[PDB]
């Protein structure tokens, strides 16, 4: 990565910004900008590149083999009662959530069990948060 | 990485601002700008790269094996009673969660068992949390 | 890395700022820039990368073999009771949070068993924490 910016509301190279009840009277603006930009990113010279894999088995007795890959997501239980017994009330629940593994941004990659890879992994992630607004 | 920037609000390589009720009165602005930017980034020059796995097995007798990758998930039990027995009462709730296991950013790479990796890895984040807001 | 910035509001290179009821008069600005970035980063010069792994077995017995790879997440138990008995009551509740494992940010790389690896990696995040904001 080169150049990652947050910015909330306002982004300007060149911002003239005059606000509300404003008196702009007898200004006299002389503006040059000579903006260059090179970029050389992200460059290989690879004469040879050689990935080399090999399994043998010769007169070999094999038993009881479990491979298992990553994320294994084994016998689990939720349970979230919600018992209300009620006689003659007066209820008022205005802003209320009863979330459970709410997924918002999953990036996985190349979860796997034999990987052999050259090269480049790049990921960028930009949001606001905000889970609850109640007025 | 080289320019990783945080801006709430404003971000501006030139601002000429001017908030509310202002008398703006016989300004006389004159702005030269002459940028330059250059950038070599990420360059890679490899006459040979090789990368070598070998597994070799002779008249070997094997058994019982068993090889988990990561993240085993396993046998975990979520339990959240909520029991509510009422009479004759007011009941006001107004800004009120039950959040369980909420995902908001999960970012893994590679996550595996055998990896043989030549290169980058890169991840950039930029967000504003706010979980709950109420009036 | 090379340059992490914070700014939480206003980040400016230039900045000519006036706030509000201000007088602004007879004011003569004369500005130059002469601004020049030369950026040469992660540069490799490599001849020769070699990576070798090499597993031999020659006539061995093995037996009651188990590889558990990192993140045994295993036999976990949440209970959470809420057991609420009322009569003839006033119940305020305005700003109550219940929250179990609630995912953020949450970033793990190359979470294996068996890793090489040659090159790069980077993380930057940049965020503003409010979890609760009530009125
Ligand atoms: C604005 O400039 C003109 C010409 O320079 C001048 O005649 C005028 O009086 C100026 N305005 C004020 C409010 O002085
Ligand atoms: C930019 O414009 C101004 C306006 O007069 C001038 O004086 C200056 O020489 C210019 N610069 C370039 C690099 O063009
Ligand atoms: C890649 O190409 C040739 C091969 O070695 C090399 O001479 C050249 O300088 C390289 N180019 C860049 C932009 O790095
Ligand atoms: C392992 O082998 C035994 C007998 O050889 C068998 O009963 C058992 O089921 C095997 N394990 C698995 C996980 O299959
Ligand atoms: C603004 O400038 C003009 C010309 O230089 C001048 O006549 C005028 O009086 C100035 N304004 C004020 C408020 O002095
Ligand atoms: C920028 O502009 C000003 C305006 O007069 C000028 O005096 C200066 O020589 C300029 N510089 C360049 C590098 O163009
Ligand atoms: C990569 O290419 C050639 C190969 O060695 C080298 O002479 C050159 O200087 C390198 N280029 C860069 C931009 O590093
Ligand atoms: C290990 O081997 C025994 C007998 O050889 C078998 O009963 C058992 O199930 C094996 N273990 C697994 C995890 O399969
Ligand atoms: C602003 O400048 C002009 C010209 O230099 C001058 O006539 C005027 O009186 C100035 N303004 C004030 C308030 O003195
Ligand atoms: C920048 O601009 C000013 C404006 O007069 C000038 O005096 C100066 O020589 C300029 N410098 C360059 C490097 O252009
Ligand atoms: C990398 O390329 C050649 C190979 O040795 C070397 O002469 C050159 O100076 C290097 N380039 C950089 C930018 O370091
Ligand atoms: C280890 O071996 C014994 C008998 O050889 C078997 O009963 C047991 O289950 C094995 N362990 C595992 C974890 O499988």
């Amino acid at each position: 990565s080169i150049d990652v910016k947050y910015i909330g509301v306002k982004s300007a190279y060149v911002s003239y910004d005059v606000q509300k009840r404003t008196i702009y009277l007898n200004i006299t603006n002389t503006l040059n900008i000579t903006n260059n930009n090179y970029y050389s990113v992200e460059v290989e010279n690879i004469t040879a590149q050689v990935q080399f894999s090999k399994t043998v088995i010769g007169k070999a007795r094999l038993n009881n083999i479990t491979i298992i890959g990553p994320l294994d997501m084994k016998q689990i239980d939720y349970t979230v009662p919600t018992v209300i017994a009620e006689e003659m009330s007066y209820m008022y629940d205005f802003c209320t959530l009863i979330s459970i593994k709410v997924h918002n941004i999953v990036l996985m990659m190349q979860v796997t069990v034999t990987t052999t890879y050259f090269g480049h992994s790049e990921q960028i992630s930009q949001e606001r948060y905000q889970y609850v607004d109640c007025g």
